[PDB]
């Protein structure tokens, strides 16, 4: 059975493959993540926002525990996003518990999880409904400090490819594999979760591939006729035209606009003419995955090709250990930044 | 050439899901708001009628018959078509103080809800606004819709003129463009209005689309024409006042406007005016047509904040949404930012 599609480790680099190695997440304390909702709990509402700090367990696990403690169905507990199990993460959970009474969540004890705050909120917390995350990482046993230092400087200026991290395609890549097999047939998928995982890996893999192809051009950030340019910090995007190229390039160079790559699916991809031809050619061989996404009615969307870590700063503890801090928008991965610093 | 409707910039970005709007007339309920209660005296009789399956003019002629008066004695502030359910007000001139029994007036598909005398005649465009109740069906991405409804509560939507403004098949804009290329006058007065209206509306939509491409959409600039919320009055922003003006705009007390090109001054000045002119610089022919026909330039809020926006999800693929919009604003403009339709 001949397999596929550019593999993750073969994805193009913006600053070239690093000339050094290092350790990522040697200890959970070396990977701290603080969720950034973008809003404060209202202080009223039928929902209860619970801010927790965890270590050594996934979000759903703590969510199920929270549900049990409040004597409510696991379905009554949601969250903004999945936080790494092997790391120190802080995030919000949301449980629907209507009423004027506020349950004593300070009694909720669970190994590898500390409650830090809880208050009522009107609307339920939905997946993907967060602003971003603040990261504090420590890279250990850095074999080439000068290479890493130089890369951190270049990242501050040019950024890094906004790839979906390896964690997006399932353990061992099962999600992408399963998505591929399912696309080779017409056998519908029962399990709602198994279906979402697969559809997500498919579109994510295609996005990464389009970006990897675009990075093979002479000028990676060159705006071309028909590009879908997204305003920095938000979803709104528009189509570029030959007539406006000069001014558009300036905004893109100034990081006001973001060249985007397609997130394949039903409907139109967004790009037009030249740019559209490019994206279609970049994944021309993936007719099967493309067709799968279309039949499952997963609307095509736009995603920034590049990623500019915010408030990027770093400190070297010694010639082989660095602490790095930065904030990333929702949907971007810290591993996409680290990929351009060291090889793991 | 000119930005096409479907390519008009989105405030919240193009939706990542689809759905059905107005599957049946019952999924689109529009309740007219006069902006006042009838005087309860006067030579005119205001009649509120629930309409489903026929248009205004039709019901108006039917009322005229029932009351034994000239069809042109029945007026109305806003026209509406069959495809939607509308609680509309009709105005009949019946001098005197006696109140005819509008309980015998039974037209197919209609229902008289109330009636009272009033002093002034009801005129087209005199409506203050409309309250809508819509049912979006076969929603493919609830999460997307939910977040967009929430974002709209905070930021609103672009106050675009809906497609209906450009005639069936876009014929009104087409007619305006063909007309703009010749000095030939236009016979039919109805054609004149529809065409001039489509041209100015298209220009406004393009200016807003351009403005939405800026880093900060609601950023006030020197020379901007700011309109007081709820009314037509507007004034020009000045550099020395920006911080204060910006606060009132963020607080939704003032509305940044975009031009409705026509004869006379557009309203904006300096920077803002230069921006608006460039935004439609290539539309010289349509502009000259408006100037030529003496259609006075005017102002229209760039953004639209649906009032009392609330919604209820029947199931994962069905939502009933309610909101009030001032006259001149479109429900389709709110929906454009929620789902993609065909």
């Amino acid at each position: 059975p001949r397999g596929s599609m550019i593999e993750f480790d073969n994805l193009t680099y913006l600053h070239g493959k690093p000339q050094g190695t290092g350790l990522l997440k040697a200890n959970p304390e070396d990977f701290v993540v603080v969720e950034d909702l973008g809003f404060e709990p209202d202080g009223e509402g039928e929902h209860i926002l619970v801010r927790i700090l965890k270590n050594g367990c996934n979000t759903r696990f703590v969510a199920d525990a929270l549900a049990k403690f409040l004597k409510i169905h696991a379905r009554e507990v949601s969250f903004a996003g999945q936080k790494d199990k092997h790391a120190v993460t802080e995030q919000w959970l949301c449980a629907r518990v209507p009423g004027k009474e506020m349950p004593d969540l300070s009694a909720f004890q669970l190994e590898g999880c500390q409650v830090l705050e809880y208050a009522r909120h009107k609307r339920k917390l939905r997946l993907g409904a967060l602003k971003g995350n603040a990261f504090t990482l420590v890279l250990r046993e850095v074999s080439n400090r000068d290479d890493v230092e130089q890369r951190l400087i270049d990242i501050c200026v040019k950024g890094v490819p906004n790839y979906f991290g390896a964690q997006r395609f399932g353990i061992g890549g099962s999600n992408l594999q399963g998505a591929q097999r399912w696309a080779q047939t017409n056998t519908p998928v029962r399990d709602r979760n198994k279906r979402s995982f697969w559809l997500s890996a498919a579109r994510s893999a295609l996005f990464n591939q389009i970006v990897a192809e675009r990075l093979k051009k002479a000028d990676v950030n060159q705006v071309v006729d028909g590009d879908a340019l997204q305003l920095a910090g938000r979803g709104s995007w528009f189509v570029a035209t030959t007539e406006e190229l000069a001014e558009l390039q300036r905004r893109v160079n100034d990081k006001e606009l973001m060249i985007t790559a397609a997130l394949p699916g039903s409907g139109e991809w967004g790009t037009q003419r030249e740019a559209l031809a490019f994206e279609q050619a970049a994944v021309a061989a993936e007719t099967e995955l493309q067709a799968l996404l279309v039949r499952e009615k997963v609307e095509a969307a736009r995603r920034a090709m590049l990623l500019y870590p915010q408030q990027l700063s770093w400190n070297w503890w010694d010639d082989v250990t660095v602490e790095i801090r930065f904030w990333l928008p929702a949907g971007s991965f810290a591993t996409s930044v680290v990929r351009e610093l060291i090889n793991t």
